[PDB]
C-alpha cells in the first residue's frame, strides 16, 4: 500500500541484493522458493505429529499453556521433508552464508511448528533476542548472530494474521511501543519464506477470521555457531544422522564448525578432534564431496 | 601497589564477587588437597606420555612442537571429573558471578605445560572463542569465567600469570606495560580465578632447567555459549557415574539461561534431555 512494502524475490534473486535488503529494510520475502507438493508432504508430516495423543510427562513449553496450544518442537527430528528437503535449501543457505559473512559458521538453533487458531490476538510487537538474552546486549554494528527465517504454510493474510514487520526498525534504540500502522504485512502463500534479520521489531498478526481455518507456521532461527542450540539433534539415531547430508549434519550440530578469527580452530571439537571424525559419522554426499 | 589479593578456600564469597568487580581476579589458597592434586598430576602424566597422534590435531598442528597440550581433561582424567570439576567453591563464586546471565557450563578444561625458555604472551583479553563477547558491552551480564589451577609452582622465574588488576574496566587492550601486571604466584593446591575483560598473559617461562610449568584451565560460560569442547561422545556409564552437577557442566543436561529465556536451553522434544536420555546420576533419586 501507501508505505514502503516487503520485497518479494524469485528463489533466483541476486544474493548481494538479498543481503542488502536486510541491512536496509531489515526483512524480505523469497517467493514460492518451496514447490506446492513439497509444503503438502510437510504439511501431512506435521498432522501426524498434532495428532499424537498428549504425554503422561513433563513438558516444558506445553505445560505453561492450555490444552488447546498447538506446537510441534524439533520438526526436523519428525518430518523428513523438513530434514531433507527444506532445512537444506541451497538460497536459504547462501543468504546464510552472506548474512554470516562477519560472524563465521551458523547452524539450526530450533525449528517448531505454531498454530493460530482464529479469535487469537496479535502478539505483542518484540525483537527475537529472548532464548539468547546475550543478543538484547549486542551492539546493531557487531556481527549479526541470529537470522529468522518463517514459512507460512498455509496463507498468510490480512485477515488470518500475517506476520507484521517494522521495515528499519533493526535501528532503533528499542522497541518502545510502535503502532500497528507503522508495519507492513508479510501476506504470503504456502511456499514462500519470510527472512528476518537480528533486532528487528515485528509481530506475528494472531488470526481474526472466524470461520475456523487456523494459520499454520513454522519458525526456523538459524545461529551462529557461537551460540547454543535451543534444541538439540544429539538424540537422533545414528542411521538417521548419516541419510543426511553433510550441511544437514552441520546444520543439527553433528559436525566441528568454524566462528570467525579470531578463533582460528573452531568450535564443537572433542579430543582436539573433529567430531565428525570421532563419531566416523557417514554421510549421504560424502562420496560427491 | 596492589597485589592479587589471596583468600583462605572458606572465605566469604560476597568479598570473591567484590574482588571480581573491583580487581578483576583474586587467588584461593589450597583449594585443593595435596592428595587431589597428586592424583590429577598422576593423570595427566599418563595422557602427556601418550605418544603424538598421526591425525590433524585441530589446535596443535598451528602452533610449534613445543607446545604441550591436553584437551578436555575430563574425559581421561576422573581426579577432574569426579572432584575437581565440582568443587564446592567453585561453583559457588559462579553462582554469584553469573547470577545475571543464568546457567553456567564447562566450555572447555584442558592441560598447557610451559617448557623453559619460552617468551610471555601478549597482553590479551579472553574474546577469541566467541568473538561476539569482543562486541558485549562492559556493563552486560557476564558470559565468561577464567579458572586456573596450578599444578605445579607458579613463580616469578618460570612464568606466573601477569594479571593487570582493574583493566576489564578498559575500553582496549592498548599496548600495556609488564611492569602494570602482578604476578599470580601460587602453590600447586591454589587457584586463580579471572573476570570476562580482565587483560593478562601467560607468563611463559624464564627458568634455564627443571620440569616445564603445569596449568589446567578451565572456562565456564554462559550456557547461552556453545561449548569449545563436547563432552557427548563420553560413555554412558562414566557419564551416569558423575553427579547431576557434573553432568549440567559437560551438556548432558537441559539449562536455564536467565529470564527472558522462560524455557530453558538444551532441549527436545519439549522435554528436558536427561529425561529423554532417562540419565541416572550418582546423587539423584
Ligand atoms: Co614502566
Ligand atoms: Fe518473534
Ligand atoms: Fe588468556
Amino acid at each position: 500500500d501507501s508505505k514502503p512494502q516487503l520485497q518479494r524475490l524469485a528463489a533466483d534473486a541476486d544474493v548481494d541484493r538479498m543481503c542488502r535488503l536486510l541491512e536496509e529494510d531489515g526483512a524480505f520475502i523469497l517467493k514460492g522458493l518451496l514447490p506446492f507438493d513439497v509444503v503438502e508432504s510437510f504439511n501431512r508430516e506435521l498432522d501426524v505429529q498434532m495428532a499424537i495423543p498428549p504425554p503422561k510427562g513433563e513438558r516444558l513449553l506445553a505445560d505453561k499453556y492450555p490444552p488447546h496450544f498447538k506446537y510441534v518442537p524439533n520438526v526436523a527430528t519428525t518430518c523428513p521433508t523438513f530434514r531433507n528437503t527444506v532445512l537444506i535449501n541451497p538460497v536459504i543457505h547462501a543468504i546464510c552464508e552472506a548474512y554470516f559473512q562477519r560472524t563465521g559458521d551458523y547452524w539450526l538453533s530450533a525449528a517448531f511448528l505454531r498454530e493460530i487458531e482464529s479469535g487469537m490476538p496479535a502478539q505483542p510487537f518484540h525483537r527475537d533476542d529472548a532464548t539468547h538474552p546475550l543478543m538484547h546486549y549486542q551492539p546493531l554494528e557487531a556481527p549479526p548472530v541470529s537470522l529468522s527465517v518463517i514459512f507460512p504454510l498455509t496463507e498468510f493474510t490480512e485477515e488470518n494474521g500475517a506476520t507484521e514487520v517494522i521495515l528499519g526498525s533493526h535501528r532503533w534504540t528499542e522497541v518502545g511501543t510502535p503502532e500497528r500502522d507503522q508495519a507492513v504485512l508479510a501476506t504470503m502463500d504456502p511456499g514462500d519464506v519470510l527472512i528476518v534479520r537480528q533486532r528487528v521489531v515485528h509481530a506475528g498478526g494472531g488470526n481474526r477470521t472466524t470461520a475456523g481455518k487456523p494459520r499454520r507456521v513454522v519458525l526456523a532461527y538459524f545461529n551462529s555457531v557461537q551460540l547454543t542450540p535451543f534444541e538439540t539433534y544429539r538424540t537422533m539415531p545414528r542411521e538417521m544422522v548419516e541419510s543426511m547430508t553433510v550441511l544437514g549434519q552441520r546444520m543439527l550440530g553433528w559436525r566441528t564448525m568454524k566462528p570467525s578469527d579470531p578463533n582460528i580452530v573452531g568450535i564443537n571439537l572433542i579430543d582436539d578432534k573433529r567430531l565428525e571424525n570421532v563419531l566416523q559419522l557417514k554421510a549421504a554426499d560424502s562420496p560427491a564431496l
